[PDB]
């Protein structure tokens, strides 16, 4: 049978793991959250532990859904890359630089492993339904080996290039929009509040008009409900928009709006809202 | 029967007129475009001319879908307000200040006419299907008189307040999002181009990911196709974001992103792209 290990059981990771289970793949999970692991076991997983060292040696594919490159490197190099069998594939689905994706791929290739630069999007709901959007780049060997996984976790896979790096570049550009949209939504709702317009009313209008955005609809519900419990933290976009900034600077390209959004999220973090839901950026107002 | 006159047969206006015709209302149209008028006549309109002076005296309701307050005032005060019969209603669906909506309403009330501060949104496609989103405020008399029209042209009507002004305030906030989203989309696509990512590919990814926006999906298709033929001009947002700026300043409220977008559209206009599609803001890059 096909064995796939999912490392990182956050909202996106759990969705992927459940989608793999529905697809009938032998699924293993790894996360420091004992409750995420227990749920997966209760749902049919072959195994679930704090790390993937217990099953890395038998999986045909390992999917890594973590926050940053540092965490990807920690999972791979108590690392598990050296335990993986020749020909197995590693699908890196985080938000890293093109350089890091290439550096990581080179290290894995040396171990006769295939890597797919495959950052994802689509939201937690879509993920739970196996309807992720994947922006991937990598060898034919990686794409072929991971087909069972991609078919299970995703509904839209975009093959950007045949070499690691391009996928992460696309993800970076995508995060520019995600970040700016959250900040713009916050700016508009704070103005609405200041103008005396009920936020629930403002929310309904926008979500039924031409000014709507996926991020407005998703994040501004948190604002209307006054629930800043972190789904995705402010600090995530401080990091992501920082990566966007670096990419643009390397290309000598100006970012009027992305630089502004980065400053807004950065202000929200210095104000102490760094670990709160990213919609908390509205608090700088 | 119920007679309704539609003044301003642009994309939104034609949709409203056709929706009124489908609803079985006696429909009249007014626009300087002889081709818009001819099409309406061919479709069953009672009349269609350059101005509404020919039918203003018999309509139960007059809908004004124009670009700005100046044009609303020109239609009302060769004006037609004084020709309208007592009890008739005027639905102003433009993008004007709250002050202007109130000033215009007062003038119409003095003539025993009802006015509805009813700016709209939803896009041309929705408009043609009678599925507009209306953010309206005004008296019970105005809402009641216009019900036949609202039922025909709209699918979502939000009654903001019982007095003219609030509707326009909501529209202003909405335009902040519409404007920022177009500019953010342009910024992201220009960066994508600079980074060497095919725009059609970047478009497909975004429109299937969490960074999508109604404006990105609508306007960036123009960019992918390289067609800057004006559907809605750059100068429209120079005007609209200018109104947003004034609203915020009056409230002593800062707009990091909206002020940036205004500067971008303003730059695009000074560069000579003012009359081109608003997606042409991408040309400042
Ligand atoms: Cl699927
Ligand atoms: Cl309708």
């Amino acid at each position: 049978d096909f064995h796939v290990g999912i490392v990182g059981l956050g909202s996106m990771g759990m969705g992927a793991a459940r989608s793999c289970l529905r697809a009938g793949l032998s699924t293993w999970g790894a996360d420091l959250n004992p409750q995420a692991c227990a749920n997966l076991l209760a749902e049919g997983a072959c195994g679930a532990a704090a790390s993937a060292r217990e099953f890395a040696g038998v999986v045909d594919a390992l999917v890594i859904l973590v926050v940053n490159a540092a965490q990807v490197r920690q999972v791979l190099f108590d690392g598990v890359a050296h335990l993986m069998k020749p020909g197995s594939a590693v699908m890196v689905s985080s938000t890293i630089s093109s350089a890091d994706a290439q550096e990581i791929a080179a290290a894995l290739t040396a171990l006769n492993l295939n890597m797919l630069d495959a950052p994802v999007s689509g939201g937690a709901v879509k993920a739970a339904q196996g309807e992720m959007t994947v922006m991937a780049s990598g060898s034919e060997a990686a794409f072929t080996r991971l087909k069972p996984v991609l078919d299970a976790v995703a509904s839209n896979v975009y093959r950007i290039s045949d070499t690691p790096g391009a996928g992460s570049t696309v993800k970076i550009i995508h995060q520019l929009l995600a970040g700016v949209h959250i900040a713009a939504a916050a700016e508009a709702m704070a103005l609405a509040a200041r103008a005396g317009i009920p936020l629930d009313v403002m929310y309904d209008v926008v979500t039924h008009a031409a000014g709507n955005s996926w991020m407005f609809e998703n994040r501004m519900q948190h604002v209307v409900d006054g629930d800043y419990t972190p789904r995705s933290a402010v600090d995530i976009f401080v990091k992501d928009l920082g990566l966007v900034a670096d990419t643009a600077k390397a290309l000598r390209f100006p970012l009027p709006l992305a630089s502004t959004a980065l400053n807004m999220f950065t202000s929200a973090s210095n104000a102490g809202y760094g670990k709160e839901d990213d919609s908390a950026v509205i608090k700088i107002f």
